[PDB]
């Protein structure tokens, strides 16, 4: 059975990217299913560290380990032991009444904050990938069209010639502080509240650190009340991914007017644009639009949140809001979507410069001509080039089709003195790949500025990777050691106990 | 006249702090009139940097910078001056046509964006300054109750015993997070985006590192796209202010409680009080709930301006909405007196002590006990002293009059068999004092584990304000430097020219 | 297997009601799934219409009506088939090229529209029978509390005297308000778009009455754009969701502080109750904090469905946010809660009227009474009764052993006058259970005005049930009248052809 | 003094409704000096019913009410007295003690409720009238475009041929459909809550019904918790000014992508346009930016609101978030914007029929065309047209230069059969007029269906008038009742006492 979508002008099949929007909604797993694998290490962690701690003895911890291997299993297909009394319960049925243990100075709440950061923690790095995938494909378009020459928009109007380049670089520095931002976050989810217990901590003498250690955490939430009642790092996951969609947005929105029947200066890939069923010419922006969806819907959870603490005291709270997976899932699919749709885009090279050489987005070099040649100030040369639009578009004049002509009459019927300029001046004023090469200053169109930003964002990219491949390590270290720990103590009481 | 409000209940004068909950809405200004002193130092830094790339004579330069400080004293009583082209206007009008030359290589896109970014800059130092004496107090406080044992709740239930100088470190720590976050988001506002222009940068050789160096900015907005379709600073400074005064309405909300007629576990000093034009009884937590509603305000200007973002490109746009001065204003206003309510908070020590030892927040321990001594599992000791609980309340005992009598029933009642516990055991395990003694692992509530924490934050909020004294420096550093320049041209102009 | 968190305190099974907290997100249905039966009703309504038009033979009709029902069987299983193309072409593969006439004149746009609204709708009598079963039980548990004198709270503070029944009365009339917000969005709600297609209509001579009709429509929605486009109702649905379970949330809070440890006012019944892990002692409120959870929550989708709007043009949108079944769901599982903890609220009388009796909320009555019997304005009154409280307070009198030598004290020590009333005049005043008798104006706590409140609400819940089953017979007759429609075609068929 | 924005393309100066954009946030009043006149329009109504009830002589009311002019033209210049107490201290100082009895069975709290409901009352009817002139502009505009083709936009695509008209009539559904939001609304608001005291009534024989009746309300808030904690009004009408500024934004958003340089199928009217202070060529859509601006921001206060709510109990509460007057007014200026924008909008009518024709919007009629008259299902003809579209773009083919080869090739290509229609049957299918008149149906673009829409929106229209007028009257009635009744008491007391 073939993709019924893909009929007419939706040729080919989906991009994966772009079948991500449809798929992640229905495949989202509940944040109970989500957390379950991290609680069950945190038990394992957990004991690991009451044993050494001398709380168990090596043969209750050791029963323990190898019931949570049984019980994990089980909960593979019963979902009713994905809660924690419940799990100690089916434990209990599994190993007897040494269950219980695995709880001593330990509470659901400071069991679930830590595991909801183990959750929230592994899909930060998710998300740091991702953005990092998506700037990869920005940067590496825009070294593709250092010479795209057009305009640049400021209020959905023409401003100044620019290059598709420079306009990527732009996406690529918004992306850089939002990394910036993901990476300040993670600071804060990756800290260990474990040893809370309820909230006011324990008698039992706890080795905090260890665990802590255990569980890839690389420090603690010190104080016990903010171990179970802090939830900032939630709010704050909820913000990062509002903000940081709102430019993915941004761009849809960019690309879908550019993709407009009107403008014409860009296309979508076949592979990421749909049709009607109804309307055969349509080549729709399915994917721009479902990446906006997206990036509004992220607005919901950051208010729920934030309602929530603001509802409460600075307690334990089951009122409190969270962030879901189906939420992060779809900012994955929104932003591998768009990694896509850039990666693909097809420009019209020809039309995009055609708009910057005719519909007029050259006048302020005209303008800084005439302050440059004739020592005018700029609000008086401004109001002469004005003149000049005005008249050019009463005649149907094309921008590139200005010359000396036009600019004395308005010179003389604004200030009634004609202004000393030649025709060359002007020509090279309104040739719009001379505009971009005047730009040359530090963030400006010009190639060999685009190109320093990219040599500096490429350097970036590899800070970017290199922290996320520490960051990945140091979990997978600290969860191997955890199963070198348990297998230890497994192994130890079945050779000598 | 007297404050007509401070009658019956309500003695004495209001704190300031208390006062300046009511005094912000009327005193606030308008973005435009707080913006527009930053705009004029623009105008004098881009000036500068102007002669100094030889754009504008030193003739040029010393009479327009001579004309701002006319216009300036124009506009601190013509509001009507305070945007930009009616400013130009009445420059123009002052000193000539030669007004028209300080906006060369400008836009006011790239104006409107930096100098709205000096104000946040400065209000972002202010609120960091408020945040750091919010700290100070909330430590100090604490300091002076490491023996001040009450119950800390959850789920608005009586957990355990702790102490107030426990509970206020949690939001020390709180208070540590979010004054990263604010520092944090310094970092990225004090970047200049002058030389964007319009959004392309310009053909005028600017040298965008002096302008910035001169306005106190510690990096450029390199990209001249992102220089005024840049947004997300405004954005996270709206969201640090709503999660940072969430943590400040639990708080509020917290000692709310705390002040009921049932509690009476605490008391509002009357400064922070008001009372009833009916009700001669009320002393009313006006402080409290004033602050609780600046809180719920804050929602309102990042979800505005989060709106904005999602519903445009990445453009400059007027269609972005702000953070307004009288949002900020709010915000200090509720930090003041949250950090008055709780230097004058008086803490009814007998009735905290009384509800610890009385009110069954010390079964946990006797929980403990029972799997310390005996060695049965967790879950079967809560289901004995989960007996007892019932039992006593049954029988109206209070937890302190707990003995072994009770505890031996119930564990006969629930299990058939006694249980090899003394009454001295039980005596220990009830004392609410022993209960928090006990808890002295990191970040719990035993004075000398709530007392290293403090001296933890005495060292760090040494550092918190170290930073803000570099910060603040550095802003009057260059400030002077800018100053220094100006008069240095307007002198060499006098004296040569 | 037993409900393991039903352990020491909570006891006996969740009551039903508080167990839909924990099951709605696990079972709730993507919006798509939700949607289907809906679409395929409207492919019947809209086939029919078409043969009754003419466009279709019956033999046509005939064949893809039996062809509906065999591939909604095949979807019953397989989700791939519950949007429309994919649905499309299974029904090719089922009946042949004939399949392809169903879409005549239609579009995905003004059918998926069209089936939400028929989803809404349904989902908004479901949420109105709730709310009418929610204020039953508000009204019902009043008629039981006339007597159960106890304070109302301003600022979480003592006011004045009323009863259990006043209070829920309170409800009673916020819940007739939301009621109505219901009934004025189920009109908006219950407009068909079928016939705009794309978002133009069509040259096909559509009978959009007729497929209105068979649908249980009460009207259309006439212009075509406004058909497709159309959005303000998903928004308003959940606005309506919001601020009615934002009254919600307060009884919640209300109640929580109620059961508080120190209010000790009401207690949960066991059902609505849960318990900790850690501490034996916990009866915790989980029914109340998930029921607000739920509230804060509902924000979501009303702030990301009017992000959405605010983002787009007066278009068709694939980018428009959604109202989601999960969202809805959340709404009735915290209502039926909030019914049965309002049902089963074991209110503690005793103390009730202790506080009362005890802690001044009385002292209006005596400051009422002075000025009353001596003439004085009530601003005078209010200081001399201010003053008997802060004595009273500072000498351990309770309110109801305020005397009178206590109030001439007062009187001279603030006047130095005497004042003329009697210890009679002075104990009437504050017998608390006369302040509530003497309330009985419109609205007042007295029993005969509260009984009046109540006979009026009971008169309002008769209509509320009689408009909610007109609504409810409406869409069954509908429905009904479809189903026959549909089997006269297919015997007609089978008779003649 | 000229307006100094009015430079270059910005000829002539801003249109009044364009100005109104910039001159609110400054000219904003405070809640509190908004309320201020409506408050002692109730101490008068209070007294009044007092004097009525028997509780004040008519002496003191006389003096009473001859007080409350003076210190209202006080408070006219004194804000300090814009508040109660230090109101009711004033008019002690100008009257004597005689003042305080003024607030006999009244409250702070009622006494707040009541007054803002009186504001929101008069700003909603000052809403609705808005509107109305917005609906009037809109409907009428249409009037004057039945001929206006041009296409419709889904997607952002272009969709199938339409008329300005007809466009223009979905906004007037929609604003329709606002319409009655509002006046539902106001049944809700215009309730009063005066006679609830501080949240139970009072002990003194009020006439609830007189007081209302004196201050225009409809009827009452009946119980006394409700008078007071009841603010679902308030959240109400921050919804419905969100929502309805939503559709509002949708316009502009619709009108700036119109007037694109690259659509140039409208162009704003130059006094609703602005220019760059760089570029010259610009004519800016500034008065649809910021309404868009005031559109985001309306979604502030909603949800500042509604977190406020959640955060409490159902009490009177200070922490409540309210409705201020500079969201109205700027509601008001973006209302009255847009308004002119559409009334003096200059639609290019030839290009927009030029679109029309060349740009494939009307191939869904061609496939019609095939299913209706060789009878193949839709889904067959969808993919035969679809190979004309794609051929034709490939070909460089425009829309209406499709013809009988082209068609025949793509159904060969497509099915490896001709296809039986004529050239004839191809050019009236193509022909985008001939597409509007086919589509004649209830609420599609034929000028004889938008012409019916327009007259029923004008008979609706002249019932929204009446609606407005009738409420507006009903006001005036009672102020003028109440001002009768104050001179009333004056005069008797003058003459006999
Ligand atoms: O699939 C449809 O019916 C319409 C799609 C569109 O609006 O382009
Ligand atoms: O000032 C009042 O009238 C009431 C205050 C309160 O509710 O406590
Ligand atoms: O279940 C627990 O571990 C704790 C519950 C509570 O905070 O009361
Ligand atoms: O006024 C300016 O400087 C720029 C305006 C624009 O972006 O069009």
């Amino acid at each position: 059975v073939p993709d019924a979508t893909r009929i007419g002008r939706a040729t080919g099949a989906k991009a994966p990217e772009f079948q991500e929007l449809y798929d992640f909604d229905a495949a989202a797993l509940t944040l109970t299913s989500a957390v379950f694998p991290y609680d069950s290490q945190i038990h394992r962690a957990h004991v690991v560290m009451l044993t050494e701690q001398g709380i168990l003895t090596v043969e209750e911890s050791a029963t323990i380990l190898s019931g949570l291997a049984q019980v994990d299993e089980l909960a593979a297909t019963d979902g009713s032991l994905r809660t924690y009394l419940p799990y100690e319960a089916a434990l209990k049925r599994t190993i007897g009444s040494v269950a219980g243990k695995m709880h001593i100075g330990r509470s659901r709440n400071d069991l679930a904050n830590a595991g909801k950061r183990m959750f929230l923690r592994d899909q930060l790095l998710r998300t740091i990938e991702a953005v990092i995938g998506y700037r990869e494909a920005v940067v590496h378009k825009a070294a593709d069209h250092l010479d795209t020459v057009m305009v640049v928009y400021t209020q959905r109007k023409e401003a100044q010639p620019i290059t598709l380049g420079h306009y990527l670089m732009a996406i690529s520095e918004n992306l850089a502080k939002n990394l910036d931002r993901y990476r300040e976050l993670y600071a804060r989810i990756n800290l260990c509240p474990l040893g809370a217990a309820a909230t006011a901590g324990t008698g039992w003498p706890l080795n905090r650190d260890r665990t802590s250690a255990l569980l890839g955490f690389d420090g603690l939430v010190v104080n016990s009340i903010e171990g179970v009642a802090g939830w900032d790092h939630v709010a704050e996951h909820a913000f990062v991914n509002a903000v940081f969609l709102s430019g993915l947005s941004r761009l849809a929105s960019e690309i879908q007017l550019w993709s407009t029947d009107e403008y014409q200066v860009a296309e979508l890939d076949a592979s990421f644009a749909g049709t009607s069923s109804i309307m055969p010419q349509k080549k729709n922006p399915d994917s721009l639009e479902r990446s906006r969806k997206a990036a509004f819907a992220a607005m919901g959870p950051l208010v729920g949140i934030l309602t929530s603490l603001n509802a409460i005291e600075y307690q334990y709270s089951a009122a409190r809001v969270e962030l879901e997976p189906r939420s992060i899932d779809a900012l994955i699919a929104a932003t591998h979507a768009m990694t896509g749709v850039v990666r693909t885009l097809h420009p019209n090279k020809e039309r995009m410069r055609q708009y910057a050489a005719e519909n007029y987005s050259t006048m302020t070099d005209l303008t800084d001509m005439l302050v440059r040649r004739v020592g005018i100030d700029y609000r008086e040369a401004h109001e002469i080039v004005a003149h000049v639009v005005i008249t050019a578009i009463e005649k149907g004049i094309k921008a590139n089709k200005i010359g000396l002509d036009l600019v004395q009459e308005a010179a003389v019927a604004q200030t009634g003195a004609g202004i000393n300029v030649s025709a060359d001046d002007i020509k090279d004023a309104l040739d719009p790949w001379q505009n971009v090469l005047r730009r040359e200053g530090k963030g400006m169109p010009a190639p060999m500025s685009v190109k320093a930003s990219i040599d500096d964002a490429m350097a970036e990219l590899h800070k970017d990777r290199a922290w996320l491949a520490n960051a990945t390590q140091a979990l997978a270290n600290a969860k191997q050691t955890l199963a070198d720990s348990v297998q230890q103590i497994i192994q130890t009481d079945r050779k000598y106990l």
